[PDB]
C-alpha cells in the first residue's frame, strides 16, 4: 500500500491524475475498487482496463459468480480476487443516471468502501454511467470514512475537480 505522489484533499481523502490500472501495478494495494454493472460485465471504462490488465482472468472469475450467485444489486458490492493487481477488487455498481437510476444510490455505494481501511478507486459514476464527476467527488467526501487514494486518468478531469475543491 505504498501510494505516492497523491493530493490531499481531506483527511482521508487523496486525489492523483493517474491510470488505476498503472497504480495499482506500482502500489500494490489490499484493495482496488471497480466500478461495475450489475452483472460484472466489464465495459469500456475503469472495469474494462482492470480486466485487460488480468488478461481476462477477472472477466472469467466474474461470469462465473453472477452464474452461481446472481447480479448484485445497484449500490451494492462484491468482494472477488485481486489477480496480479491487488489482494482483492472490490467491484461497487453505482447508479446509472443515463439510463434514469436514482442517483442517490450513489451514497450507498460508496459506503461499500467504508468496510476496507484502505482503497485505490475511481471515480463511480462519472464516466459510463453519466453522474457529474463534481459531484461524485462530493458523495465519497461526505460518504467515506476509511483512506481512499483516487485514481483520475484524464488531466482535464482531474484539474477541473481538484480546483472546484480549490
Ligand atoms: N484507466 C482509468 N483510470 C482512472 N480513471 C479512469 C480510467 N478510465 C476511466 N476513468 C475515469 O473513472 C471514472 C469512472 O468511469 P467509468 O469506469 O466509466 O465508471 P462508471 O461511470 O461507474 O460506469 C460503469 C460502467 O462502465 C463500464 O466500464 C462498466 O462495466 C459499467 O457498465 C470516470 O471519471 C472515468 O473518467
Amino acid at each position: 500500500n505504498s501510494f505516492s505522489g497523491y493530493l490531499k484533499l481531506t483527511d482521508n481523502v487523496y486525489i492523483k491524475n493517474a491510470d488505476i490500472v498503472e497504480e495499482a501495478k506500482k502500489v500494490k494495494p489490499t484493495v482496488v475498487v471497480n466500478a461495475a454493472n450489475v452483472y460484472l460485465k466489464h465495459g469500456g471504462g475503469v472495469a474494462g482496463a482492470l480486466n485487460k490488465a488480468t488478461n481476462n482472468a477477472m472477466q472469467v472469475e466474474s461470469d462465473d459468480y453472477i452464474a452461481t450467485n446472481g447480479p448484485l444489486k445497484v449500490g451494492g458490492s462484491c468482494v472477488l480476487s485481486g489477480h496480479n493487481l491487488a489482494k482483492h477488487c472490490l467491484h461497487v455498481v453505482g447508479p446509472n443516471v443515463n439510463k434514469g437510476e436514482d442517483i442517490q444510490l450513489l451514497k450507498s455505494a460508496y459506503e461499500n468502501f467504508n468496510q476496507h481501511e484502505v482503497l485505490l478507486a475511481p471515480l463511480l459514476s462519472a464516466g459510463i454511467f453519466g453522474a457529474d464527476p463534481i459531484h461524485s467527488l462530493r458523495v465519497c467526501v461526505d460518504t467515506v470514512r476509511t483512506n481512499v487514494y483516487l485514481a483520475v486518468f484524464d488531466k482535464n478531469l482531474y484539474d477541473k475537480l481538484v480546483s472546484s475543491f480549490l
